[PDB]
């Protein structure tokens, strides 16, 4: 996996399981156009996004729909979804994580990018 | 003031000074309108984006130029820019402070909601 | 004020108020001196700790009681509180804000120190 | 493992490696018992601290020497060190994961705690 995602709960001490995700790269248009999405798993992680060959240099966005899991819990949510947006590089190291920790009126997000 | 936008740099414990930040209006077709901009003062903060009148019902999006930030301090960081994007008022007027602290490769981001 | 400490609530987007914060000094033996105490008002801030003078050079440790503020909410939080320890003035006098953010199962801090 | 520590570094997108980690439990006495310690591996993680048979329910204290890590990158750092204190328990989920996530004048802390 090139590209990772790693959601959790800060209100129940979790992953976020069940939440979906939407990656977008960058048209020449300026425009987002689709890339690959998915809901996190049992351990809050989306894996298999992509492939070494695709992901190429970019800008690329990653949409987590924050809203709809709290929605689901029953819990009143601040943010319509979470987006982080990036440069895709070869320069330098190659996978990304990229985590988003949940609250219901914050949310945190980092990146681990390694070889 | 009903929109006040506040940042912090994680690296130097510091406000986060001179970011630029730009919001925008979601409209019944689905593209960002224009609706204030600014940039933050000394004290991290950024006030007067709008009114009460002009701050209707409505999906919102504060995006935050973090990547010029980093940039000016010699730092190529992860993001972008930072985008907060969230209902405001869709249950009579409140205000809202939008915060964000921000490091290199990460950013937290939280809102503070009052009623007057 | 050279000390300040700011605590906001991620559940719910507010200040956390009446949140009780307890200070402390380490001597020049290793324990934990009783240094200052107070707790949060309405708008999740704690001023009036200490004063320039009596606030020297020296390791201090903040420790804001988060989980009795859960509990009164109803819910039984992961941490037993959350404690920040750090040297402070040993360049010279400065202004601290000590910010927390609290949910049930995290917390982040962060500190601006200032230069007056 | 019933415990174990990730620490993220905020600056670079990294795990923090080499941090040394050091865990307590409170003793009748109110004073802190060393209980385990370690340093992070490569993927700033933390394992093999206790067992399932001592990591009986108690208060336990996980102390992260935030500032070693940042004085050996060269950066000026704010706290001496990032403490964790919560109660282990037996009624609910058995295995805890005390995350950090590093920067120099910041960190947040979470815990995931499952079956
Ligand atoms: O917990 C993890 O497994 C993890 C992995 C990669 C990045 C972050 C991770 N947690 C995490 C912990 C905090 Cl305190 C904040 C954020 Cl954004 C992620
Ligand atoms: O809100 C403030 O006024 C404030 C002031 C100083 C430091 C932090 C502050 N907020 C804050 C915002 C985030 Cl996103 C995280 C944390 Cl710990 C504090
Ligand atoms: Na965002
Ligand atoms: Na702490």
């Amino acid at each position: 996996c090139p590209l990772m995602v790693k959601v959790l709960d800060a209100v129940r001490g979790s992953p976020a399981i069940n939440v979906a995700v939407h990656v977008f790269r960058k048209a020449a248009d300026d425009t987002w156009e689709p890339f690959a999405s998915g809901k996190t798993s049992e351990s809050g992680e989306l894996h298999g996004l992509t492939t070494e060959e695709q992901f190429v240099e970019g800008i690329y966005k990653v949409e987590i729909d924050t809203k709809s899991y709290w929605k689901a819990l029953g819990i009143s949510p601040f943010h319509e979804h979470a987006e982080v947006v990036f440069t895709a590089n070869d320069s330098g190291p190659r996978r990304y994580t990229i985590a988003a920790l949940l609250s219901p009126y914050s949310y945190s997000t980092t990146a681990v990018v390694t070889n």
